[PDB]
């Protein structure tokens, strides 16, 4: 029997969010049904949702910052029993058999099923929908588990901005005393600099004002920048977080010989910055790559280390119906860190 | 007294070379003057020669593989006397006082003068004339070292395609084991083969035909392919030295999860590749730099090395006459690798 559910669902680029029934697949016998307790909202669920990559699959139901308790299993199920708290992030399935599932880096799957605006190849290619409702229904080698005594409204953004800037910092190796830009200062960006300076580094961030500046202060941040131009150090690691137009030159220019611009925002597609091999030449020695969340195992090891650590995102809860309002400040320059929706007030 | 000189020297950017009598800056106290015996054609000769980057300076003549021997020195020179034979590649100054000059990276210097196609500061803004000539004056801390029993005509290229390419090699440490890609089987291309494979790497190269595999199994190359498509494995490394428009994105996908994309080749800047941040985070974890020449250090440190291990560029000799054709070969995917003028015999 196919799993009745609800949701806040957009139906083209240009309309603002309602109330949606719909259905997703049976639990399989190795699907659990969660029902979704909170969930964060990412910048790609707006990117998504107004279509600034590509045409989006309408109607659109996005999130992918999902924490909730499983409410049943199917009976091949090992992993997890019912009760378990447990959270979602970026993709909830993928082919199991290719390079990059078997380095645990499911992300790169060539059939990897994005939890929202993407066609569910593993069922018949009909739409996924994300994280905006009441439940979800996910192969239980997707799902992350999480301690039933964590806040749970806190671990919902590990499971997209915690993994996505957890990963690179590992991947260029931060440690005491690397240098670390921070550029952009929201939701994956504060995540950025909570994990470096857990790590050790010396932490510079650079905003577009000053508004933030104390948080980034109380969070143990060194330099605050509003303009890279103000940057007059040497870097040695940067993690850009960027979702507007820039130029890529003003970062990789403050690096050192040998450091790392690691790209994790995503503009929309028609002002997205490139490089050409003039800029690389120019700027030579200094290594730029990009960074897709991560895989389902460093997930875990990062929920895990987030939770022993107690380093959380600073979060803001609203409802559902504040979708809207949310999306305008996030795009408007008005939003503090990250929105968490509050699934079960949604659903009264 | 100014230095007077003869070469080959392009008018604009569309025309044919020609003999030209020219003058270059009196002998200073820290300047040589450089008798050039062998002068190395480099693909960005053409590119300049052109205006395929930026506005050209003309008259200009190009060359910055440069080897000769000293016919006099400055009073102040201390590291050199004449007689001794020495190379001189892509610059002959800098402003020897920002952070780039003070460690060793002289070509980043934002006041840099390049061989040819580049105003010179020091000498009152007249533009430098490079190596398709018979000497130049060059300050003594800009002049290679060259063991003087060396092949002359072979140590010439080890100054810009050379160092250029044996640069990228040693930053991202290819070792033995590293399965290496090179992309472009040219005058870098084939100097990059030859040091990585004489530094035990697994070496792949990628062309657009099959003309010249033979040379590349000479060279100890293990694959070669004539589209980055037909490769089917992860590579550590790639150096690409292409300088005609391509796909980026075709080169990245090869390497493996921490690989390194070595960028040196400069196609016209109008088709210039570009990646975009999507094209990064699409194949993700697969780190992209660019390399611009080398500083003097690490060129005297290359020189060293290729002359002491006999790593030497394959080469055809030509004379200054025969400019135009080398030019069209090369345009035209009728080259071999490097083209070398025979100075002494081209006047
Ligand atoms: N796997 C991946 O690679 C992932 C990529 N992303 C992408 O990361 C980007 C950021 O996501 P998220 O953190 O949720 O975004 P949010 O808006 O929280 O944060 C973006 C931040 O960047 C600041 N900012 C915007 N433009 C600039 C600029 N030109 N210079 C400096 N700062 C700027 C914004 O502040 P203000 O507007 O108030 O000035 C805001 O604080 C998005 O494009 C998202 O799609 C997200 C998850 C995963
Ligand atoms: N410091 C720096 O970064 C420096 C950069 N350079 C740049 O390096 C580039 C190459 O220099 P050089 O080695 O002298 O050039 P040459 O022409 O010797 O060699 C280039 C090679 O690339 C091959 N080729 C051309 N297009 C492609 C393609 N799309 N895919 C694969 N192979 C291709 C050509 O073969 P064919 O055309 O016959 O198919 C040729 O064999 C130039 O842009 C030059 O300016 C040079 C010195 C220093
Ligand atoms: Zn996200
Ligand atoms: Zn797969
Ligand atoms: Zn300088
Ligand atoms: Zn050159």
């Amino acid at each position: 029997m196919r799993v009745q559910s609800k949701g806040f669902a957009i139906f083209s680029k240009d309309e603002h969010f309602k109330p949606h029934d719909f259905s997703r697949h049976a639990v399989g016998p190795r699907d659990v049904l969660i029902d979704i307790l909170y969930a964060g909202i990412c910048h790609s669920d707006i990117h998504s949702a107004y279509s600034e990559w590509k045409e989006g699959i309408y109607p659109m139901i996005p999130g992918h910052e999902i924490a909730g308790i499983i409410k049943e299993v199917g009976k091949g199920v090992k992993k997890f029993k019912i009760g378990d708290v447990v959270g979602v992030g970026c993709f909830v399935n993928s082919c199991k058999a290719c390079k990059p599932c078997k380095e645990h880096q499911e992300q790169f799957c060539t059939k990897v099923v994005f939890t929202y605006d993407c066609l569910d190849s593993f069922h018949d290619n009909e739409p996924h929908m994300g994280g905006y409702s009441n439940n979800i229904v996910v192969d239980e080698n997707y799902v992350i588990s999480v301690d039933k005594n964590a806040p749970l409204e806190k671990v919902a953004p590990l499971l997209c901005a915690g993994i996505t800037t957890y990963s690179p910092l590992k991947f260029s190796k931060v440690t005491k005393g690397t240098k670390v830009g921070v550029a952009g200062f929201g939701g994956l960006g504060s995540m950025a600099v909570k994990y470096a300076v857990a790590m050790g580094a010396e932490v510079s961030v650079f905003a577009r004002n000053e508004h933030k500046k104390q948080d980034a202060l109380s969070m143990g941040v060194k330099h605050f920048y509003t303009d890279p131009k103000q940057c007059k150090e040497e870097l040695d690691f940067i993690i850009s977080t960027i979702p507007t137009h820039y130029d890529l030159k003003d970062y990789l220019k403050l690096l050192t010989y040998n450091g790392d611009l690691a790209l994790v925002g995503l503009p929309p597609v028609e002002v997205a910055p490139v490089l050409s091999v003039f800029d690389f030449i120019h700027l030579g020695n200094r290594k730029v790559y990009g960074s897709l969340i991560g895989g389902i195992k460093e997930t875990q090891e990062m929920v895990d280390f987030s939770i022993k650590h107690n380093i959380y995102p600073e979060i803001d809860l609203i409802l559902g119906k504040d979708i809207d309002t949310a999306y305008h400040n996030l795009t408007h320059g008005k939003a503090k860190f990250r929105y968490v929706i509050d699934m079960k007030k949604s659903f009264d």
